[PDB]
């Protein structure tokens, strides 16, 4: 369970927490500032326990191995744009199964657009997740292309 | 305790020492070229061991819960805009009692007098000290208004 | 065993191996993407395990206590700008016997000659190698002088 920071932005990838995790789970969460939760990855237990907590609880899978979709990335951006504006030093925590694949594109995609070519963001991700990313999320993010209307 | 670092500074936050402490405290400050250490909170200890070891002491105590003085401030940036040229690769270890607080307002600011808004700061420390800063402390930063002229 | 990066570079320094260690060593550098390693010190085992595993081991030793070549700093350089442009989010692996010594100046030039003071350089290294570097190889860094030749 690592976080990364750039700017003004703190994102914490986590480990999928299973139905018997949560009390504790959102006890650690509740302890990194983290007022939302993406989730990328198939859910795998309520959220009622989550959002009778104050953490926002957005979730919007996507295959796993699939480049995560058209549409979330516009959410992910437009949610990313606000928030840490929103609530200044607050957290958004990202999480997906395994936490090496989908959740550090999401997070490697909001340091790009946000600045940073690539190459940058993938180094600085690995830097706290060694191992993250393989050939096909790469070769995505290499094709990714900012919009970079993220003013600071 | 955490240590963080921007352009030329390094600085290390720590866990208030005892009297029994100190020793090690110092074995342990000795390696991490802390030339200097700014008590924030109540001196609970000589400063002799201390101060016989290289280390230069300052404390400028304050009431915590109370925004940190408004000439500490001043000193805080008169040292730390020398010390970083004076002993290039040094450090500057601040600490309060639970270094959580004031030790981190401190530290949040030269990173701000230094270049960085508020929030870019808050993140960056929250992201070596989780839970570090409180609503006050925050709203503090926030409202502080630095002088920049600090040039690296 | 220590990573760093910057840029599109990220660099890791380890524990120099034994002869043991390789198969496990490997294991872990193999989990790195560290296509490279640069060998600063005295070899002390073989490399064919090692190229048998795809990572490229060039190793330029030089007498600890001496400044880093003349020479060697072109190649490093040379090494350098490429791979990182090469394989995006790969990782060079320098390493000597202790790594508190050459393998951080070797490290802490890539971060001068493509950017960043050199105190900027030693606080970042210290950052993360606490006690890494010493009154000579200091002394050396702050008289290096830079080609800057390094476009990102």
């Amino acid at each position: 369970p690592v976080e990364v920071t750039y700017k003004n932005m703190r994102f914490l990838i986590t480990h999928n927490p299973t139905n018997a995790t949560l009390n504790k789970f959102i006890e650690e969460l509740k302890k990194y500032g983290v007022t939302t939760i993406v989730r990328v990855c198939e859910a795998t237990y309520d959220t009622t326990l989550v959002e009778k907590e104050g953490i926002h609880v957005l979730d919007w899978p996507f295959d796993d191995g699939a480049p995560p979709s058209n549409q979330i990335v516009d959410d992910w951006l437009s949610l990313v744009k606000i928030k840490f504006r929103e609530e200044p030093g607050c957290c958004i925590a990202v999480h997906s199964v395994a936490g090496l694949g989908r959740a550090p594109v999401l997070v490697a995609l909001a340091l790009i657009e946000g600045g940073m070519k690539y190459e940058d963001a993938v180094q600085f991700i690995r830097q706290k997740r060694r191992g993250a990313f393989n050939s096909k999320q790469l070769l995505y993010l290499e094709k990714y292309r900012p919009k970079m209307r993220l003013r600071f």
